[PDB]
């Protein structure tokens, strides 16, 4: 990168030479099981324009995959995680800004191939009569075929403003049993949705048919830790130091029913069922090169 | 690379044992969403010939995907981008010169792959009544195969000029349902153009007929984030040391028409209908080593 | 990481200029045969604004395969490791909290590829009687594959909280005589799950229908060794310099009994049958900076 | 590699402990819409034999790719870029010579996959009426599969003679409308070179029927930036310490012309239609260690 | 790893600082052919809480294929290594402990593949008669696939106890002639286990028809050599600083006997018929930091 | 790897703050062709335990790829290099031992998969009479598929007993004319061993029809260049400090002799025909750290 235009590789970076008063900073919510945590480094450089101040959002978030309703042996219910969320915003009076808001979107790669072949053939028939046949043939096939990546879970970043600056990570389709993708909205005529679906034509109890947590992806049921990076600048020679930050999570469930058509399993989802946000506002002082939650 | 030239690696480089000052401008186009950063360095080591200044372009342009038009229940409309554009310049009385970016034109590869195969084979016909049967056969076969890699949008690089540079983000061809992939000018002679078409035989509104943003790629919902580096070079004894620059942050949008014919859903696009800019100047000093937006 | 943020590589990062004191302990449970290891180290750095201990749950669990008891020629049962875990667990009394921890849940990938392939031919027939045939046909062919990895074990990192952190792993499934990759839940009529089944028609004693341990995976016979890190933080005014820990480690068997019925042999599996704990409690004092047994 | 030898790695290596006094010249042809750079390097060694010079092309060359032709709606012309060449020479009267270039031709390799089967087959026909019958089949298939990497664009260092070095950027071919790559000499009975077709059974102006710049490679529309690397050497006792250089650009532009056959497009291919260099000279002097022009 | 906790790399590390000795302790056991060499080394860290030793086993150990009885043309003996072993035993009374070793057990990896496509034919069969015919039929397939790399020997750490600790080499299967894999329980009911059978049909000595040395794998004829290593720690403030500690080059063989039905070639083998061991022992100082053959 | 054990990487490497006085010698004998040649090293660090010494015997061994004897059309010899190889040997009642040798016997991989498919299939006939038949038909199909990589020349290590340590290559199998590979024992009733045959049945006279060295493999016509590495140490307080070794670079040829029986030509091969031995006797001076002769 920096190595291109023949520029000194680390020479456009920034932070060499200062101290670096790095922090912590550690929250648990029983009431959401959403474990969050704040590292935090001031980079006070003589040569660079403004105050640097980077903030990761490193964590965890409970996947909170159960059954949540048990009617009867007909059918039930079942909440997972959707997509978990996680933000970071200021007060619109503060003068701080955001600079960057690492990691970003990437652009989806993918394989096209080509195929075209020719063919002959040609065979004689022949027996114990002495009648001889004949035969000869062409053939001709085109085909194409298109292959990529579909990672179950796809970070993305919203539309991060001066303000605020979010990122989210969201299902795709998920694998179950050695089955296609089986995306959120998969649908099927007889059986429906089978996002979760243990056994097609089961006999057990409603409750007991769903497929198991440890088949099943590890965030569903086992949590979500994100790592992203964030940095906000403050001005040098700012009247008042004393700024806000939000830093708030967030866990979209779901909810999935199975019920018993006298014939066969069925199931169905309702997107976006649920949501819980746990939200703690910390204080930053620039002056003391310190944060305090 | 220099070493390949048997040059000690990095002999020829710049910058070495000079002190750089850097800034972080940043701006926020509300009207636009587009998060607008620009990271600068000042590298003025000795001994090279002339001044030096990267101008990093690091931001964001709001994706906005969104559904414009509910005419009915029969027809609506949708807006995307289809390409983002970030480009510099200045003014023609200047005197400082663009020299070098790091993003540029790439040459791009295919794997071509012959194929050729012939066999024989023979036959016994038998049965109860005692007929023998015999037949000899023959086979040939010639086939060829293409394969690369189609993104799905270029990063290509504008015919560049001293004192303008530009950079585009155009779309290419895009798959959608898992299904043969598709692009702005891709037709259909029943359904038409199927870029962003949920469903064929749909029921429900137009409006609602839409391609989730989430299965879509990244870019088009949540927003593109670009990072090109340039570096402007001036004179080490111009009679000013003052020059202006301007930065754009040009996107494109593009319509896409869907209407129920009769008894199918029809897609139309048109390209190029909306577009939007944001063009900001900033103040470049040498002497002071900063620049001020 | 760092430095896409144009932050010098390692500038984050905490630990610099400090004089860690690190350490070790050695525990045996010769009643479990669970070797423990707890290597640690006090990171005390001053730029900081907490403590640091960063905790190894290094050590090896013993995959306990062996027949442990066998009922006449015609039944026999197998006891093999489901699944092991390894527990951090901190009394909710003190202070301390756990910061972080390693490895953590990733998202799982996998490849999709789609074909589409339409070809043509054609036949002409003759003889010497002179008859003459023809033929003109035609085909479609549509065909998608979907392609991922399955580990044997899979590293799940329990829903972690601030006093408590939990790892384990467990059986995904296996793949025997290179045949079919049979799991716990697999089933078939006839012979039932096959999981550990030599021989299908076997005639020698039932005890020794077994597959045998080397052909296995290594872990079941040969025992598995974890690696896990957890940084615990606590604050620098804190009343009282002294906070109890306890490392747990667990693991969890499995029963299976075959049986022949007087055609061919069968086996079943029954889930979490034995569960053998080895706690541990450690003493710290970071006035001293030393843990003890 | 010094490595491979026993010698310690660097060692070989040139330009330690010794200033090197860099540069930089910048200049644009409007009329051609070459934008050049020279970025030169002066390494002088007292332990190396004489001095040494780098001098560093990488400019760039605009694609120059329009349609120049509007005859009519029944034929149409149209100009692109067919070889990007950049050499750079020395007067025959000046002592200097050049020693060392890069890139520098590389040899290609491919894979080559033979292959062989054998086939045994056997049925028995059965019915109702009772008549059985056999049979035997025998097949037997060979097959050779030979595949390649063919970039669109191939990078070749002319014949380097002591007075002048050259490079060239040709067209070796490229992939329109996801189909057989067509090279610049292709042809078809009827139909003719395909190299730019938007639509083969088209009914729009001539003029509108082309592959859209995007479609095709960047080079040939968004231009093509090269990045070659010479040095030339100078005798340390010269009696003159000021040798002139000049270094050249250049761009072959063909001739792709439309015209209808009352049934369906056809074109047509001319080879080096025009031309045009720019032919800048610089000055070099040792003495002062200085590159000026 | 050590990173990914924002700990700066190597800091957790031990080592630093330190003067450390070292040894090259070697001796061979011509009786056994088992080159034997122990490079210990020695580390004595402040810092650090125990003082360490670590105990690179590296040696070799003789093949030792060949036919070891001969007992005429009829039938013939052949003997081959089943499986290396080495391992550290430290006696019970002493203070010493294990504390770290490597490599260690590693979970294994698959790669599932499922499988789906559809069809569709059609075609017109005609004579001169003027006969018309016709057909429209499909297919389907479900195919699957597993794929996965089994190394020929396995390297399976045994459970190490508290003052043992042991590695072993088993034959995992080999490949012969490219016929497949074969292993030590491969069972043909014509041929028998045929792991090292030259040919099928025979008709030379016995003696003579068994697989060359070379085409089979290097370690059964050219022997193994270990590479594994250990550490062991003692407390600082021990009574006694003298300690015994003794390692094993064991090798377990195999007796391949083949013998002819008077039709072809049959072979048998018995699971470890002899086996050798040399058991060293070696005394260790610490207090002069030294290791005494 | 020295750091999975928490030891800084390289703290338990020797050779540090030492002196080490290296040299080389160069002979050849004309006779056998062998560029022979020793690297050594002298290597004494005080916190070592015994001198070290590490001879890298890189060297150069011919082809030596002619045909020695020709008679006539009727039948005509070839001579090739079946094995290379090299060893260093000790005096018996020699102090000094050999201590390690760095390439040493590496286990090999072999992929391997397993296929099944399921399909079904149904059609419809019908022709101009009205006549309507039908068809339904299934089929099954495993399949197990073995792939390795086998090198024509596979290096080995004979076993390394104490006094001394000798290498080998030899002769796996080639592929000739693109097709299967061939090797010694290799042998087809009607032609025979066709490992270096030019053409199955050419007319041209016996000699000539060879296959071109070119053809063949480097290594049987241009030589082989050993690299092969071993390190001896001897106690410090020897009473005698001269020792001397032996270096040997013995190389194996083969007989292939051509045979015109009636129409084709025939090849038969007789392994071990000539062996040559070129041994020299090098002079050690622990003492003066200095290897002459």
């Amino acid at each position: 990168a920096d190595s291109d235009i023949n520029i000194k590789t680390g020479t456009t970076d920034i932070g060499s030479n200062t101290t670096v008063k790095t922090g912590d900073l550690v929250t648990y919510d029983k009431e959401n099981g959403m474990h969050k945590k704040v590292f935090y480094s001031f980079i006070d450089d003589k040569n660079h324009n403004k105050k640097l101040l980077v903030i990761r959002t490193k964590g965890t978030i409970a996947g909170q995959y159960r059954v949540y309703s048990e009617e009867g042996a007909n059918k039930s219910g079942l909440a997972w995680p959707s997509a978990f969320k996680v933000q970071l915003q200021l007060p619109d009076n503060e003068v701080a800004q955001i600079s960057d808001y690492y990691p970003r979107n990437s652009i989806d790669t993918k394989e096209y191939m080509s195929t075209l072949t020719y063919g002959f053939n040609g065979n004689v028939t022949g027996d114990d009569t002495g009648k001889i046949g004949g035969l000869i043939g062409a053939n001709v096939s085109i085909g194409h075929t298109l292959k990529y990546v579909q990672p179950d879970f796809k970070t993305i970043l919203e539309s991060p403003t001066d303000k605020k600056v979010g990122w989210k990570v969201i299902f795709n389709n998920m694998v179950n049993q050695n089955w296609g993708p089986y995306d959120r909205d998969s649908w099927n005529p007889v059986y429906g949705n089978q996002l979760f679906m243990k056994t097609r034509n089961g006999s057990m109890k409603a409750a007991d048919n769903f497929l198991d947590p440890n088949k099943a992806s590890s965030l569903l049921s086992s949590g979500f830790s994100p790592d992203f990076a964030t940095v906000i600048t403050m001005d040098r020679k700012a009247s008042k130091q004393q700024t806000n930050i939000d830093v708030i999570y967030e866990r979209v469930r779901d909810d999935y029913q199975l019920h018993w058509t006298s014939t066969n399993w069925k199931g169905t989802n309702t997107k976006d069922k649920w949501t819980d946000r746990s939200s703690e506002r910390y204080k930053i002082d620039w002056e003391k090169e310190e944060m305090t939650n």
